[PDB]
């Protein structure tokens, strides 16, 4: 029986996680839930899973949640604030922590889960893009077990050897028969449009906080393969791989989610339906399995599997991301920050598509910052880079 | 440092095994070699790997080998006979035993390797088709570690969880997250013709004892998918899977060598070049890896990956093999024996292609034997079935 804390229970990953709990009330039990302002949804989950505690963004929200739960017979106790989240991640009884809170707000709470040595279900992969060094170091110390939730990372993890799985982050690939990691993907035709996505979003698989403004940034990051690059930066930290132990492959149908190349010629891969309950069910039941309510992949109703090396010429960002990794976390944090701004600039037609990679590049060159020492320097580099990218994006719009 | 005995060192699998030893003289050391009448080749390997002992088919051969080795300064000692082979498989210093001796001659020596609790590199998969119960039972007792050498089995094994890998044969799939095993293949167009094979056989990768008469039986067994069925019977013993935990998929390009379906929706697969040094290098270095001198699979120079459920109507044998498994090892041994005879009958145009499945079927029905208790009853059922299939094949040719 595994007890767990969910950081960001009112997002896509959150409800997905709970549904795995729902189908397996005999293997899991929510100890605490953490969210932002979504009171209504929070109440639902508390009534259904009877968590010990529940944390919201601010007290105004905590109070409302505290009232509704009260006038509805709920033993759950309510708290609020960032520190309370961090404390929820370190509770003694907690075995796993689903780190599904994106952005800065997710850094400290996630770091505290590691500090405490909890099994960490990494679902905010974007945090390794900036605090890769910090998180991975802290992991090495507490021996906290990392289990990637993202689709490709989880595929790689599932395809690696036991010794590397049990010591994710600080093990050695050469010593364990691993020649390279094959990060797969598809972007250009950037897999699917945010338009076709909205059209096929069913009435229950929409726990994902709306924000249409985001699905657009994602598709742009997918057209420039900047998303592949962040996956690259991330993959290198998690698996502790070198530039020469990484291989990027374009795979259109997305059936194979990523693979691992071995010394004897063998290559291991994980395949499956695009449902996020598979990766999630995997990390939660590791090192065993559980049903996630996902359909078995049907090999008869599939399209041909294709592969191709990316054309680093049509997609400068991917090469730019791979290059920043070599320049350290200051470079990666900067690259990420500038991209946020330049992509927004492009959507707001202030610049052209092609200027994204250009501006991103110019920004990295104009900056000269040191390697972030803690979550606070990362944020400093972040904010510092967002400023330059802005002073730049306007000097062009003129 | 792993010391090993090779049973059948002058065949395709044998030299392949030694080449893995050749590239890794720091991880392996041949303790003894076993072969038949190929004196010349035996001498080569003894001079190159300095085995402690060498065993041949009969003394005439042992004497010749003993002379040539002698008049060429070889400390290796020579023996002959079946019992000597069995003794070579049970030597204290031996860590692994490459069981690459096909047919009846391979049963006892392989059984003795298991009895002794050696790590068994199963390369004569056809032995599980008749003594599945015997071998698997004996394995369970000595805790001998089985490591399948065949392409699909090794792919499945590599794609299974640790607990099942470390206890191959007697573990439970349900309990370890495994829903089913996906045995892949291709036969009709039966992959490649023995004609196109001869044409592309290079001057060094021809350690395979000639016998063109065999490559033909293989292609016929591939056109009737009787080979898929034996893979099925075998796969069930090794992985201890039920009829419902087996799925047969047709996969033309043979890049994916087989896969495993999991409870959470994940499916694991192993891919690679068709070279037998990969599976071999894997079983020898398990649970770690070693270089096998096989080229890394190039995903850029591949053809589209296709899958399809087999049409059990066009290929009765596959359905027949799956059905015999349910009837026990008497049925499977019989099915195999009759097939030998009927396929030979077809090549010798005494019957038609379509009569193979028919005759195979009639034979199973006309027989009523008990479950083989030991290697001797299996041989009895075998010989008993070969006789019927003959009395039948001639009543038709009339």
């Amino acid at each position: 029986m595994k007890q767990l804390t969910i950081l960001g229970s009112t997002g896509s990953i959150g409800c997905s996680t709970l549904d795995v709990v729902r189908h397996n009330p005999e293997h899991f039990r929510v100890v605490a839930l953490v969210a932002g302002k979504n009171v209504t949804r929070m109440v639902e989950q508390c009534l259904e899973f009877s968590p010990r505690y529940a944390v919201m963004d601010d007290e105004a929200s905590a109070k409302l949640l505290k009232t509704m739960l009260q006038q509805q017979g709920s033993r759950t106790e309510v708290l609020s604030g960032q520190q309370a989240a961090c404390d929820m991640a370190a509770l003694e009884d907690v075995d796993q922590v689903m780190a599904a809170i994106v952005g800065a707000a997710g850094l400290l709470p996630t770091l505290a889960a590691i500090r405490a040595g909890k099994t960490i279900l990494l679902a905010n992969k974007e945090s390794l893009v900036t605090c890769g060094r910090l998180f991975m170091d802290a992991v090495k110390q507490s021996k906290a077990q990392l289990l990637p939730v993202d689709s490709e990372h989880n595929a790689i993890f599932q395809s690696l050897p036991q010794p590397i799985q049990h010591n994710l982050g600080y093990a050695d690939l050469e010593q364990n028969g691993v020649v390279s990691i094959l990060l797969t993907g598809s972007g250009g035709p950037f897999r699917e449009t945010p338009l076709r996505d909205l059209a096929t979003m069913t009435p229950d698989q929409a726990c994902r906080h709306p924000n249409w403004s985001m699905g657009r940034k994602i598709s742009v990051d997918s057209a420039t393969m900047m998303n592949k690059g962040l996956e690259y930066i991330e993959a290198r930290w998690l698996f502790n791989a070198s530039a020469s132990q990484m291989e990027v492959l374009i795979h259109p149908q997305s059936v194979i989610h990523s693979m691992v190349r071995y010394q004897d010629g063998s290559v291991l891969a994980q395949l499956g339906e695009p449902d996020m309950r598979t990766p999630i069910a995997h990390t939660m039941a590791w090192p065993n399995r559980v049903n996630s309510g996902v359909k078995p992949l049907d090999f008869c109703k599939l399209s041909a599997l294709t592969f191709a090396a990316p054309d680093y010429d049509r997609y400068p960002c991917l090469k730019l991301a791979m290059e920043a990794f070599e320049q350290g976390q200051a470079a990666t944090t900067a690259l990420n920050a500038a991209n946020e701004i330049t992509v927004a600039a492009f959507l707001a037609q202030q610049i052209r598509f092609t200027d994204i990679a250009a501006l991103n590049l110019s920004v990295l060159e104009k900056m000269d910052m040191r390697e972030p020492q803690c979550v606070d320097d990362v944020l400093s580099v972040d904010a510092n880079a967002r400023e330059v990218a802005r002073k730049e994006v306007m000097r062009l719009a003129s």
